[PDB]
DNA sequence: CCTGTGACAAATTGCCCTCAG
DNA sequence: CTGAGGGCAATTTGTCACAGGT
DNA sequence: ATTTTTA
């Protein structure tokens, strides 16, 4: 049995897309990836791009409050507007017609219809991960590494992943400091390993590669906790 | 050029409180 | 009761000066 | 439900 059918995870919603969005340049918040998980399940489960969210059903998944729930939906749904996200030289806006609330405790989103081709009808070059596995993590760009590993994941589990480091903070789109390798480090690499190793079933090491003086390449090894 | 760390600026966290319906 | 508002201190993330080649 | 990518 593959670890994403496992027992314990495979209650949890299947989260599935194409490599190229896994892979493309853009910059979103823990909120609004969590809000957009949920948008790739509704549309898998049945599309014109229109979905929904209930503040109730969304407090209930994260374990939040109704009236936290409400605050990360209310504001992370106002700061999509003028969000693009580039394919490799293509870029798309997420949202074709701002949100709004028909009714209380209820959302209405339109999302690009031209983005529905890379949640659907994949039959292979995708990545998965179940739900559970990414809703206790906090910062953003560990989500951005967690779904580059899950896309090189074997059925058992486990993997390895060389990242050119030009190539993360293209597409990440990290900051102008993390361009200084000490920041890179202190502030982006050990953090977000230390969060998939603390708050997903995945456990990574890394080594660094380097040409000359400069440090170029991450290459990280990682199994699953069920196979240890 | 490269490294780590102290410090300071700005953003984000989970909580708290009020009230309409 | 929920959930749509208003707020907080604690905590993390983003930036840079400095010391020094470890 | 599933698979093709690093090097
Ligand atoms: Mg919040």
């Amino acid at each position: 049995t593959a670890v994403i059918n496992h027992k314990k995870r495979k209650n949890s919603p299947r989260i599935v897309q194409s490599n190229d969005l896994t892979e493309a340049a853009y910059s979103l918040s823990r909120d609004q990836k969590r809000m957009l998980y949920l948008f790739v399940d509704q549309i898998r489960k049945s599309h014109d791009g229109i979905c929904e969210i209930h503040v109730a059903k969304y407090a209930e998944i994260f374990g939040l409050t109704s009236a936290e729930a409400s605050k990360d939906i209310r504001q992370a749904l106002k700061s999509f507007a003028g969000k693009e996200v580039v394919f490799y030289y293509e870029s798309f806006p997420w949202f074709i017609k701002p949100a709004h609330s028909p009714s209380r405790g209820l959302y209405s989103v339109h999302i690009n219809p031209y983005l529905i081709p890379f949640f659907i009808g994949l039959q292979n070059r995708f990545t998965q991960f179940r739900l559970s596995e990414t809703k206790e993590i906090t910062n953003p760009y560990a989500m951005r590494l967690y779904e580059s590993l899950c896309q090189y994941r074997k059925p058992d589990g486990s993997g390895i992943v060389s990242l050119k480091i030009d190539w993360i903070i293209e597409r990440y789109q990290l900051p102008q400091s993390y361009q200084r390798m000490p920041d890179f480090r202190r502030r982006f690499l050990q953090v977000c390993v230390n969060e998939i190793n603390s708050r997903t079933p995945m456990r990574l090491s890394y080594i660094e590669k380097k040409k000359g003086r400069q440090t170029t390449h991450i290459v990280f090894s990682f199994r699953d906790i069920t196979s240890m």
